[PDB]
């Protein structure tokens, strides 16, 4: 009956914590942003498409769309660029948009939300980049850069919005708890 | 060099995520809490006796500790235990906020510099039905959990937000906190 449209290992992990059984499959949606497209609306459409393009062979199900980039300095987001991604990161607050969708594809009733969580970084030294990227995990080594984390819900910063997704899924009939 | 002054397994757990090579021991305190003592009171204290507890088998050591406790409506609230207990917890839980205060202190035995602190974290919770409370007890069992949820699990089907400045914080060893006092006595995980 559910199914996750991502082969993210992260996503398929959190989901898990619901104790609800699913099934994975790669939704092969293009993820490229439209050109006046702000964070909040790409990932609200790749969450809503991704869910939706498993309509037909999943044509009986609730389908789990979710999509995730970063803001750095108003910018959409190899080892090279991550020293400078790093070096952008540094001493700011960086935002992360998480869209998820909930589509019934039985009755083609539509749920979806955009979820916001901030990381704030510490001021960086070229070293300290250096040896990080040398050796981002929110949940694991990179707890070492950041002063606070800002948001609903630590597992949308992982990549699922796990607290909406109860929320949609109680809409739908099937909270977790039952 | 670090030494980690816990009996708790998952504290080790977390504190692998800084990468930086640790030992465990068993601190030597008294736990129990003492009259009129306030909750950030006790993990304070808690966690600087644990610290120091290991400074004569440590000498030459940076030594963690850390303690966390659950307040639910100002009062301190343990493990259930039973199965009707962790309903009560939940009820009280229920449409209201739940605070962990974290506990950390970092004691060098060498130089003798001790730093403390006590950091907070807020679990705001859904108005939950009874058979909601039933459910969760009868499938999460979490009789040996204060407060009577696990929020890095099933939990997160109980709660409306997560309010603090550090996830690990909740799971009981504010790292974000730690990194910084490790800083100040020159052990940086990124150096």
């Amino acid at each position: 009956k559910l199914i996750l449209a991502s082969t993210s290992p992260w996503r398929r992990a959190l989901l898990e914590k619901l104790q609800i059984s699913f099934e994975c499959a790669a939704p092969e949606v293009d993820e490229t942003p439209r050109s006046d497209e702000s964070p909040r609306q790409l990932v609200l459409r790749l969450a809503q498409e991704k869910a939706q393009s498993l309509a037909s062979r999943y044509p009986d199900h609730l389908i789990i769309g979710s999509a995730q980039v970063c803001v750095l300095d108003g910018e959409i987001t190899t080892e090279e660029n991550a020293r400078l991604q790093l070096r952008k990161a540094s001493g700011n607050i960086v935002t992360f948009y998480t869209g998820l969708a909930l589509f019934n594809s039985a009755n083609g009733h539509l749920q979806t939300e955009v979820e916001p969580f901030d990381v704030h970084f510490r001021h960086l030294s070229e070293a300290e980049i250096d040896n990080y990227v040398r050796k981002f995990k929110s949940e694991g080594f990179g707890i070492t850069l950041f002063e606070r984390l800002e948001g609903r819900d630590p597992n949308t910063l992982v990549g699922l919005p796990l607290i909406a997704l109860c929320q949609m899924l109680r809409r739908e009939g099937k909270n977790p708890l039952m």
